[PDB]
């Protein structure tokens, strides 16, 4: 009621996280306007 | 169905391969006019 009370600065408590991962191999990036997508992978073995 | 499904990626992964033979030892090419090819050599040894 009369204490008066005097604020310092606070904490933020910061979290430890670091992609490289979307930074480092995810270069690329595409949107989807169909419902699905397709992959392609074409062995090649000539003889 | 209702499948529109855009494709993105048409990744080979086909084959791992180079001569380098071509380069290291057999730079000269001498394609033939006839059809008999003659080679021969000089042996060098003497008493």
């Amino acid at each position: 009621m009369y204490t008066t009370a005097q604020l310092l600065a606070a904490n933020e408590q910061k979290f430890k996280f670091d992609p490289l991962f979307l930074r480092l191999f995810f270069r690329e990036s595409y949107p989807f306007t169909t419902e699905k997508v397709y992959l392609s992978q074409i062995p090649g073995l000539v003889n």
